[PDB]
Formats: C-alpha cells, sequence, structure tokens
C-alpha cells in the first residue's frame, strides 16, 4: 500500500483469502469492514499518527484524547470473489467542530471498476473520563495537513442514506439472538470490542433464510456506547420493509443500548 | 505465493494486519492458524485440488469422501509483529492408510530464521454418513504427485510432542467458561464451524493473568467431533504443571459429548 501521488490519499491492495468468504465464495460484509480498518490504519502510519492502536496526534496525545466511531455506513455493489484482488483507496476530512470522517472506493483490481463505497464518522473523546468533546482549532490545523481541502465525499448525493436518522427498535422485536458474548479473537491490540465485531452481533438476529436467498446491499451502524470483554449482548431485528430491517444491540441485563442500525438487501 | 522449484512445496509471504495482533502488538496464535489454512489452501489449488471449500482429489469426489482434521500441533519460537512479513512453506505426506499430514514451516522474512513450525493430521470420512476410514490405493497415488517422497518432517525428533497422546480432562475443571457459541464469521465456505474457532474456544478458559504474563510456546488440539452451528460448548482447563501447562477439553454444554482435548505450553515473558 501507498500514499497516492499528491499525498492526500491512500491505496492498497488486498487478495481475498480462503476463511474471509462465506457460502457464495465472496468477501463476507464483515471481511470487507476489516480491510477498511486495516488500510485506515496503514494511511494513519505513513501521515505521522501514533503506533499504539490509538492513531492519536501529538495534540491528542498531550491532551489525553481519542476519537471514537460514531456511525459506520457501507454499500457493496459487489463482494470481491475468494482469490480476486481487491484495491482500496482511503481519505480523512475535517468536519469542523463536531469531529471527522473517513470515507474509502472499493475497486476491482482487474476490470477498475467501483465495487462499493463506505463512510464513517468519528468524535473526539477524553480517554480517562470518557467524555465526548468538540474537535479542538489545534486538532483541525493538524488534520489540513493530510486531508483534502476541498470536498471529496463517497457519498455526495444530498439526504443520502449515509447521514439518515435511525429509530430505536420497539419490544416486541420480530427476530433476536441472546446472549451474545466477546472472546479474545473479537478484542483489538488495547483489549476493546473490536467496532467489526458489532457488524457480526447486528447481523446475527437476521434469519438464515434472508442470508441465504438475499446479498446484503447497504449497512448503516450507530455506534453509542462499548461493550466491555465481560459484558452479555443480546441483538434484535424487525422486517421494516428488497427487504429492509431495523437493528438493536443492547446490554442483556440492564438493557443498556450499545448500537443501532438497518440493512437493506436485495434478492439475488 | 507459489510451489518451490521443484513442486514438492509451497511458499507465501504474509503481512500482518492490525486486526490480527494480540496486547503485545504480535500475531495470535489464531491468526498464525488462520495464515497455515491459507497457505494450505493456495497449495491445494496450485496441485488441482476442488475449488469448492473441500479440497478434494478426483477419486475422493467419485467416492464422496472428504478429509477431517484429526490433530493440530504448532509451536512458536517467536510471533510475528504488526506490519512484519512472515513466510511461511507448507507440504504433505501420505502416512500410509492411516491417512496424510501436512506440516508448516515458517520464518522472518528479513532474517531468514524460523520463528515457528506446525504440522496438522487428517482421516479419512465418507462426507454423507460422516464414518472414518482408510486411505485407498488410488488416493495413495494421487498424493505420491506432489508429495516429497523420502520423509520430510517439520518435527524430525524421537518421540517428540506432536504425536503424544492426551488424556481426558477430570471434573472439577480448575477454569472454564461456559456457553460458548460460533456466530457466522466462524464458518468457513460450507457452513461448518472453522478450525480456528476451537483454537479460540480452548484457550478462552486460559486465566487472563497468564495470557498478560506469559507467551503461548506450544499447542497440541485433538479433534474428535464438530460443533454444529446450533451447538453450544463449554471450555475447560487445569493446570498440570518457569513454564506453565494446561491440560484442556471442549464439549458440548448440554449432554457433555467430547469435541476436543488438547495442551498448552507457555512461557514466562
Ligand atoms: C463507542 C462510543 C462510546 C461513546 N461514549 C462512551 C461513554 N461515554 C459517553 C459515550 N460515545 C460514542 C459516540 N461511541
Ligand atoms: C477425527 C474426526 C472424526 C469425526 N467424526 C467421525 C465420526 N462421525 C462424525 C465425524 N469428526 C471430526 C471432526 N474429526
Amino acid at each position: 500500500g501507498s500514499l497516492t501521488e499528491d499525498g492526500l490519499s491512500y491505496k492498497e491492495k488486498f487478495v481475498v483469502r480462503s476463511y474471509e468468504v462465506g457460502s457464495n465464495k465472496t468477501a463476507t460484509v464483515e471481511t470487507i469492514a476489516n480491510l477498511l480498518q486495516e488500510v485506515g490504519c496503514n494511511h494513519a502510519q505513513s501521515v505521522g499518527f501514533s503506533t499504539d492502536g490509538f492513531a492519536t496526534t501529538t495534540t491528542m496525545r498531550k491532551l489525553h484524547l481519542i476519537w471514537v466511531t460514531a456511525r459506520m455506513h457501507i454499500e457493496i455493489y459487489k463482494y470481491p470473489a475468494w482469490g480476486d484482488v481487491v484495491e482500496i483507496e482511503t481519505w480523512c476530512q475535517s468536519e469542523g467542530r463536531i469531529g471527522t470522517r473517513r470515507d474509502w472506493i472499493l475497486k476491482d483490481s482487474v476490470t477498475g471498476e467501483v465495487t462499493g463505497r463506505a463512510t464513517s464518522k468519528w468524535v473526539m473523546m477524553n480517554q480517562d473520563t470518557r467524555r465526548l468533546q468538540k474537535v479542538s482549532d489545534d486538532v483541525r490545523d493538524e488534520y489540513l495537513v493530510f486531508c483534502p481541502q476541498e470536498p471529496r465525499l463517497a457519498f455526495p448525493e444530498e439526504n443520502n442514506r449515509s447521514l439518515k436518522k435511525i429509530p430505536k427498535l420497539e419490544d416486541p422485536a420480530q427476530y433476536s439472538m441472546i446472549g451474545l458474548k466477546p472472546r479474545r479473537a473479537d478484542l483489538d491490540m488495547n483489549q476493546h470490542v473490536n467496532n467489526v465485531t458489532y457488524i457480526g452481533w447486528v447481523l446475527e438476529s437476521i434469519p438464515q433464510e434472508i442470508v441465504d436467498t438475499h446479498e446484503l446491499q447497504v449497512i448503516t451502524l450507530d455506534y453509542r456506547r462499548e461493550c466491555q470483554q465481560d459484558d452479555v449482548v443480546d441483538s434484535l431485528t424487525t422486517t421494516t420493509s428488497d427487504s429492509q430491517f431495523l437493528h438493536l444491540l443492547r446490554l442483556s441485563g440492564d438493557g443498556q443500548e450499545i448500537n443501532r442500525g438497518t440493512t437493506l438487501w436485495r434478492k439475488k
């Protein structure tokens, strides 16, 4: 992988592995989300971010700050087959004092055709108190260094899906998968649950018949609170409709919301 | 990746990813086991095996046969760091009518030093009845075409660890992790639980303090029966021992049917 000519974006090629694919021998949406995180990390390292797993700037380290995910939105047109090479291009953008965005474009290396796109929103948080905050003027100046200064959006369309408000699922849910717990493979190098695990947990309450007859087209996931290493999660799903679903992840005990989201599926 | 000059082994290089590493920023043993499976699959494809996820020969497809894992044994000297390149060499051998073996050597691409080694034993099974069987004359002939004919072993030593008998853990276990269930990410393209998931489940009952202060050196895992997509597993561990040694048992949480047994050896960091 490498920064592009202008140094304002990063590209990397990946060969889809045997264990990364589902029953149709194409990459799972979790494999895709893992690849987006990997190219995101390689980009951060190439533009001088910390190498501890937190990907922080020098101002952030001094102020005890870290970025946390607020939302992930992915739209796939074609999932790459086992053995195929997929090229992913990524870049970041400052969104005033609200937070930052990381965008991605996926392409078929052989054809050059766009096969998918993704966007993520990140908010600043104090690492110690776990309190959210606004982006300071010094952090906005650090992002000007490596981000395009004119807008560059993976999802440009006004009023598009990636920015839509997600409602809260009302009990009773149509479908559910209860007592989901993370194991060591679900944790990152800092012992926090990997963001991709929550996508897997959302998908667990989708009936196997939908997965067998449909392809996932779009997934939008809001992140509200973290699942700790010793927490247990319930995954809830209700059909709102193509097939469309509304999702809710909450802690099994007290029912505290951890995530909410929606999925859009197309009949194969 | 590619077959070596003689066409009797296969090599591939891997760059260790951000999500593949643990707290010490080196690859987990599950990442290593995933890489061994991946280079194994690329070798099978290069020597003309099926491309359906079962990796079968022509004779096996005609006879409705598949290979199943009987044992996995891995010894790591150094786990590669995040961003490091690891080169893995793999080859197979026919073991008469008993079954077949796949061996692996891991090396640091920069230094060329051996950082780990692994061996696996596979037994023939009828895909329909799920009954184990011996390897037929025709399957042994298919293996002669791509396997070295003189013995080549990752673990050559006399009565080495890789072939040791593993006893059954007696209740009560010292440690346990109850109610483990596979999710879709744990399944392979054929909707069976991935062999690496069982390594993860064995390790779940090791206390976090051992993981925080020790490095896993050797893991030996026997495979007896499969965990189905709707099964639930309990993971049991008892200390048997500068080094820490454990005995492991995975069983179905309902009836207590054994699915795996194994041992781990750990060294204080
Ligand atoms: C993952 C996450 C956590 C979080 N916090 C954590 C606890 N303090 C307030 C809320 N906020 C967001 C947007 N995402
Ligand atoms: C060695 C072995 C045997 C096996 N059996 C054999 C009896 N019928 C069910 C399948 N399954 C596995 C995963 N490994």
